[PDB]
């Protein structure tokens, strides 16, 4: 019975091979067949690519002995730099997506995975590319084994006892995937299940066959989401009582995520990955109330004001000159406003779902508010401790309320609660785990709703500080997202948008609710990537 | 009797000012006189500037608005972008950093500073350059009043009481830096001190005069150092018991600073606000062992592979592909390591003091460390227990024992320890405060020395280790830093490192002992941004 799935690096999880360029570059350069493959393989165990293999030596030690082994084979035969055809293959080389999506689905079934290569010490002034390359792969797998990191290469049999030792597995329990027949015998020697590899639609078709599990054809996979325990996190202290704390990951432009009410950085879970995997340096803050940043209990520590300073004291404090802010319901108002009264500090402003909403000078906020009736739930947040004892009550009843689907809703608010007519254990929705509504339960025992709540609480103040902005502008790259099925934050309420940010552009996603990211997960990512690399750098 | 420093932003701490460019402007193109000025300072109180100036609009809005102001000028005097002029005036202002360092210098003294400046909401597509240089100057100062944030402008009444207010002192108290007389006169008028600024060493001889505080011609004041409790701490799990805390600050290319024995992230207090000013995002480490890290009993946790393999896994983790590592001593022995066994992950090494040393293949490392002297100390470090003993018996001896300067020293090692004829009370040396002393105190709380002293503790280990590399070559950037005054790690010891880094760049710092980041903190910064800057991108 299989337990644990091997695969090779070159011509399995990346293509084009950097072999299939040997054979290529002989093609091209109407050389004599075999010709460069041969010098490539000069010496066999003794010659210089078996010692950059094991890692006696490193890429840019080899690339001036295989230039020597190519004199002797063309000498031989009796018949331009070595650099740049290895440059070329290095960089044309991406990973295979179905081969890799199949490995994370046999994981998500409980196999234990792992990449096997024969591959270099790279210090080569390009090797940032297969750096990265290795990174987003690596992280998919259990384990990664290294031909020059352990000494050993692919056929000796060492190297296949050393992967056994590595699984804990006997070798029945193991499917082992490769290109090379040569590199697959040993495996095949001690009662491993081998699979040849040429075409990946094949490979896949006889690795479904052996593990019982659906590989080929299977339905759109989530994009790749966080793991709390595995994240950088990061605390900054942007006044004595007040500490805020973020998730970070990536390299490149910094890109702020600022969540909605009632909620986490998790939120942005599904994002983190593939923004910090399309050049950014992701920060998803824990934002003031909430999670592990410290919640005040005053109602005026909440008010715009406020929050928006201690956003331009967290930048300062980390030495950041701008940052994105990309925002979503509370955390996607914060972001207009950041705009607004802080546009040296936004590189750039993103948010999903809320609209730019400008004071009305001649309405109160209170006669302004009540004029949209989707917002009437917002009153029975005003009177401090009504709405913290009910949502406090039952963390897990609370979030598995909320996080649902447009067509999923569970939950008027003179009806005396949000959970009135509601089911005491409500379904999960399909939008979320049993473990991911325990993580937000979690994060909420410290300090509950009385924060989160207090952001709702401060419309007089925040009517009053907004005035000062109405003869302003919004003139820096901005990115308004709207949900369909978002029935509180409708798109139709950000019609008004272009008036007062003129060089706007929009995203639009159907069939989301108000749950945007996580919802949507993969339409969202698209949007933003999209939009960053046009107009955030 | 003075007690707080104001200053003006424009034409004070920042020149050339904004406004000699419109004079410039006007005799470069042969304009009338004062056109620009006039135009620029058309309607006076309710004019388009006073507006942008109070934050009524933004730069990027006023820009039209003086355009017409200007052709309106130009008719009635009977006689081309607005933009390219104040885009080219903005970033030529550069800090004015005589003025700088007698803000920082009466702050020193007791002072409460801040800056009280007319400025605007910057939304130009430019604006990063004017952020980066409020960023800069603000960190100095107790405050920052804006005009454009406060609704108030100079030379308007109420601005002067609200200053008044924020700094909580009374007129007589405050002594208040203009180049404009008209700003000058409501303070004058309140009581406070004034100083019409035209050149800079007149104003600082008049501000001299009235703190009777040295300003002008003081010795060369040390690079800014790092407060604790004002820095981003970040913390990494990297396997089960093993987590790694650093301070983070800055964007641009990840540096990664690694300390030495027994030391601290802290260790690098004077490099972090310099490195991160010259464009790098500097990530200064707690090492295996110390402060926030966790410090597992082991010996064997502290072998160089398994260190090295934890940093490559905390990159891992904060999705960086890779770093430049930078280390002293113990930390600089790592990451001439880390680029020979993970060249993928080291954008360029650097190390300070440490030298480059191979293992020798024909000699054990016990042989080999006897027959350098100068390391006899080192067996002292051997037995478990003994070394923890005294160097954990009084913290604060230690430290002040351990960090002096080369003629300071106070303390052969079979005279029965360290302190054997060591003072039971050291002077403080005058590379540090009682403070910072206290800071290292405080951290060695917390695990104490066996495993910092654990890293000397896997000689075999790490012998067996480094014998894998003895074919390789590290080709990828590199610098190696030597150290006059070090009587251990003598520049000597890294005369054969050309033979293993040929490629490699030097530079040397005379009259430098062993604790070179705060011996030397000018030197090493002026060394590093020149070679990060040529060297690291
Ligand atoms: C959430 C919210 C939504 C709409 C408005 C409209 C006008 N004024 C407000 O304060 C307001 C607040
Ligand atoms: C429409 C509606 C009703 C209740 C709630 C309660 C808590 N949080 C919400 O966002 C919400 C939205
Ligand atoms: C600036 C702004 C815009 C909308 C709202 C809505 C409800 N409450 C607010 O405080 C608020 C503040
Ligand atoms: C704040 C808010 C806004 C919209 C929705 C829509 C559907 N369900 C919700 O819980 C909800 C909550
Ligand atoms: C600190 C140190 C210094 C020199 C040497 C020389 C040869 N071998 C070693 O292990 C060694 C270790
Ligand atoms: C020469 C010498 C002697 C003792 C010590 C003790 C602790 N740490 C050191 O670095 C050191 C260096
Ligand atoms: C690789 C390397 C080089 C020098 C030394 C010196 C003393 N101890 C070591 O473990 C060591 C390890
Ligand atoms: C490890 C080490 C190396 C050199 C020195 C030089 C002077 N003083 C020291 O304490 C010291 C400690």
């Amino acid at each position: 019975t299989l337990r644990a799935a091997v695969f090779d690096l070159d011509g399995v999880l990346a293509l084009p091979a950097v072999f299939g360029v040997l054979g290529r570059t002989e093609e091209a350069l109407a050389l004599p067949r075999g010709l460069l493959n041969d010098a490539f393989q000069k010496g066999g165990p003794e010659g210089a690519t078996t010692r950059l293999m094991k890692g006696e030596i490193t890429l840019s030690q080899w690339i001036p002995l295989m230039e020597e082994n190519c004199r002797k084979c063309s000498e031989t035969a009796k018949v331009f730099s070595i650099k740049e055809i290895f440059d070329k293959a290095i960089s044309a080389r991406k990973i295979n997506r179905p081969m890799l999506q199949a490995a994370l689905m046999l994981r998500k079934k409980g196999f234990t995975t792992a990449i096997l290569t024969n591959t270099w010490l790279d210090d080569r002034a390009e090797r940032d590319g297969l750096a990265q390359l290795m990174c987003e792969l690596k992280m998919h797998f259990d384990f990664l084994i290294e031909s020059c990191q352990v000494g050993m290469v692919k056929p000796e049999p060492q190297i296949y006892k050393f992967l056994l030792d590595t699984l804990k597995a006997s070798p029945s329990e193991v499917v082992f995937l490769d290109d090379i027949g040569a590199n697959l015998k040993p495996a095949r020697d001690l009662g491993m299940v081998t699979i040849l590899v040429q075409d990946t639609d094949t490979a896949l078709k006889e690795l479904e066959k052996v593990t019982g599990i659906q590989l080929l054809n299977t339905p759109a996979p989530l994009p790749t989401s966080c793991n709390p325990s595995d994240m950088s996190h990061g605390y900054v202290t942007v006044k004595p009582r007040v500490r805020l704390h973020f998730v970070e990951l990536g390299s490149g432009p910094a890109v702020c995520l600022c969540h909605g009410f009632p909620e986490s950085w998790y939120s942005w879970r599904y994002q983190i990955p593939a923004l910090a995997q399309a050049g950014y340096r992701v920060l998803a803050m824990d934002m003031k109330g909430y999670g592990e940043s410290s919640a005040p209990p005053e109602i005026e520590e909440y008010c715009m004001e406020v929050l928006c300073k201690e956003m331009v004291t967290f930048l300062d404090k980390l030495g950041l000159s701008q940052a994105v802010f990309i925002g979503h319901d509370w955390g996607g108002m914060l972001v207009w406003y950041m705009a607004l009264f802080y546009p040296e500090r936004v590189r750039a402003v993103a948010s999903l779902n809320t609209p730019f909403i400008p004071a009305n000078p001649n309405m109160s906020p209170l006669e302004s508010i009540k004029a949209n009736p989707v917002f009437d739930y917002q009153l029975y947040f005003q009177e401090p401790g009504v709405a913290e004892a009910e949502l406090e009550q039952n963390l897990s009843r609370t979030f598995k309320s909320l996080f649902r689907a447009s067509d999923e809703s569970v939950l008027v608010c003179e009806a005396g609660g949000l959970f009135v007519n509601s089911p005491e254990e409500p379904s999960l929705s399909r939008m979320v785990t049993e473990e991911e509504i325990q993580f937000y339960v979690q994060q909420f025992k410290k300090s509950g709703f009385r924060g989160p709540l207090n952001w709702y609480r401060n419309m007089e103040r925040n009517w009053k500080w907004a005035c000062k902005s109405l003869g302003r502008k919004i003139l820096i790259p901005a990115l308004m997202v709207t949900a369909e099925k978002d029935f509180v934050l409708v798109p139709q309420m950000s019609q008004h948008m272009e008036d007062w940010i003129p060089h706007l552009k929009r995203g639009h996603i159907e069939d989301c609710g108000h749950w945007t990211q996580m919802d949507k997960p993969t339409e969202v990512n698209q949007i933003l990537i999209k939009w960053l690399d046009s107009d955030a750098r």
